[PDB]
């Protein structure tokens, strides 16, 4: 399949955290307007991550999903504190194409299977945050605070066995950096799974996306480099096509 370019948006209380630099938008911090714009200029899929406070979170995420499904015609994923099947279900039914889970999946891998059995594997995205510790890739939960002691190698295989549809591979060793995606980590995971691999963390320039795809990623996700206009999405896709990457340009 064509390589995918994904834009991630962090949100809180229905607002894009730290907004964006697109002066042309009516509200540069509105996730619906920003997402529709990305879909117009060439983003392939959107992912929304919510960090709203606990008492308003459930209704806030449902309203978000409802609004973006109305206005956007590319697939989108929703995530952020999704801990059980009922929460995932009502978000998909309200409009999301996919849900993203991480900590709750590590603590109860059967949750992956639970969601897939009603919504299909393609609705389940598992985010794996990994980091080198004493020479081994380890899986971390709770926003990177807990070394689970689980080897990246083992968790990737279990995630696929449990029925996930795709994996986001986030390198904690690259967060906040602009030196490139963790291509060693991507190459390490690639032989272990047939699932689509979405690269995350470290992107700083268009060449980093080419590197990630050469490493075996099926998609590359980024956020601030797009929102603050360090990389133009249309230029990025033209650059990748130029150098041989296959990218795309109900009763």
């Amino acid at each position: 399949l064509a390589k995918r370019i994904d834009a991630a948006l962090i949100m809180k209380d229905g607002r894009v955290v730290k907004g964006s630099n697109f002066e042309n938008l009516r509200d540069s911090g509105d996730p619906v307007e920003l997402g529709k714009f990305y879909s117009e200029i060439g983003i392939d899929e959107l992912s929304f991550w919510d960090i709203t406070a606990s008492v308003e979170k459930r209704k806030t995420m449902l309203e978000l999903v409802e609004k973006v499904a109305e206005q956007i015609d590319i697939p989108f994923t929703v995530g952020g504190g999704i801990h059980d099947f009922e929460t995932a279900s009502e978000l998909i039914l309200r409009g999301a194409d996919k849900v993203e889970i991480n900590t709750a999946a590590v603590e109860n891998p059967s949750l992956i299977t639970q969601i897939a059995q009603t919504f299909g594997s393609q609705a389940v995205v598992v985010y794996i945050a990994a980091k080198r510790v004493d020479g081994e890739f380890m899986v971390f939960t709770y926003s990177g605070k807990k070394n689970t002691g689980i080897l990246l190698r083992d968790w990737v295989v279990e995630v696929e066995k449990r029925g996930a549809g795709e994996i986001v591979l986030g390198s904690i060793d690259r967060l906040g950096t602009k030196s490139g995606y963790d291509t060693e980590m991507i190459r390490f995971v690639r032989p272990l799974t047939t699932l689509p691999i979405i690269a995350h963390r470290g992107a700083g320039k268009m060449e980093h996306f080419l590197e990630a795809f050469l490493a075996g990623a099926d998609a590359a996700k980024a956020d601030s480099v797009f929102h603050f206009r360090e990389i133009d999405v249309r230029e990025l896709k033209e650059y990748l096509k130029k150098h041989g990457v296959n990218v795309r340009l109900h009763h």
